[PDB]
DNA sequence: CTCTTTTTTCTCG
DNA sequence: GCGAGAAACAAAGA
């Protein structure tokens, strides 16, 4: 998932599992406890969640005053609320029952991470992995993003992709927002005028918190709708609503890319 | 049978 | 410092 997916689990998980116990944790692929499971079992059972947050495509749970426990979902994670009696599917690593339900984790790839931090090592945490700011008006500044693709030679989709002009970005929305910007996902970023980044840095917002808005795209939040309005990604072959076109699909950074070659010219 | 495809971090030259 | 490629892993498709 990206940001508006990991958004939606926040805001379902946020709903239904805050003030609730942790009576057990138990883990069938301990290895993705990436502080160590016995500990995070020993400190966080019999502690209460007080509340979901998100940093990027991170889920920050907030367990007890003193902890966070720091979750990514990376590529396939998904997270559902079950009974107690639930029965184990095959992909199922890691589960917290509380007095009435559980939350289990699923990844069939395995690549999803825990990390048990205390609460003022969260920013720091953040800090060392130079995540950008989040993808709004008020965090996301315009001049300093124009500052940081006018002193750098990479090339536009790589660089959104490492997280840190902006938080959140991923290869559904990373293609998204260069066709809307009309960008080409090689273009060089001190290459881009300021008008090209003032619509970039829009787009970036409006293609994010528009995907929140519609549940992300498609367990928790897996009822989402922006599938049905995504333009470029996943449609190979399939004209571009600025029409004429066929969506064509290249390989940049080693990653799948959709883009509209008459839209996108460098 | 092989090869390719689907977030983050590391290795190597 | 850089970028390319690979690593972690599983399953499905060509
Ligand atoms: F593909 C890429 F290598 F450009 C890339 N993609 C993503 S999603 C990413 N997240 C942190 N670093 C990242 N690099």
């Amino acid at each position: 998932p990206e940001l508006p997916e990991v958004e939606t689990v926040r805001r379902e998980l946020e709903k239904r599992i805050v003030g609730q116990k942790i009576i057990s944790i138990e883990a069938t692929y301990p290895r993705m406890v990436l502080t160590g499971f016995e500990q995070l079992k020993k400190e966080l059972t019999g502690k209460t969640i007080q509340g979901i947050s998100r940093r990027g495509k991170y889920l920050i749970f907030e367990i007890g005053d003193d902890f966070r426990l720091i979750s990514h979902l990376r590529m396939e994670g998904k997270y559902r609320l079950a009974t107690l009696d639930a029965p184990r599917e095959k992909h199922d690593h890691l589960t917290m029952k509380f007095a009435d339900g559980q939350l289990i984790y699923a990844d069939v790839r395995k690549f999803g991470t825990w990390e048990l931090i205390s609460t003022d090592q969260v920013l720091p945490y953040f800090l060392k992995k130079k995540i950008g700011p989040e993808p709004t008006y008020e965090d996301f500044d315009e001049k300093l993003f124009r500052e940081k693709l006018r002193k750098s030679t990479k090339k536009i989709k790589p660089y959104l992709l490492e997280q840190t002009l902006v938080a959140g970005l991923g290869n559904i929305y990373v293609d998204e927002v260069l066709w809307l910007a009309k960008i080409h996902p090689e273009k060089e970023t001190n290459q881009l005028i300021e008008s090209s980044i003032h619509l970039l840095h829009d787009s970036i917002i409006e293609i994010l918190q528009k995907a929140i808005k519609l549940g992300g795209s498609s367990a928790l939040g897996s009822t989402g709708k922006m599938q049905n309005e995504l333009q470029v990604y996943g449609k190979t072959g399939e004209k571009c609503s600025r029409c004429g076109a066929e969506i064509q699909k290249i390989k940049v950074a080693g990653r799948g890319t959709h883009f509209c070659p008459v839209c996108q010219q460098k």
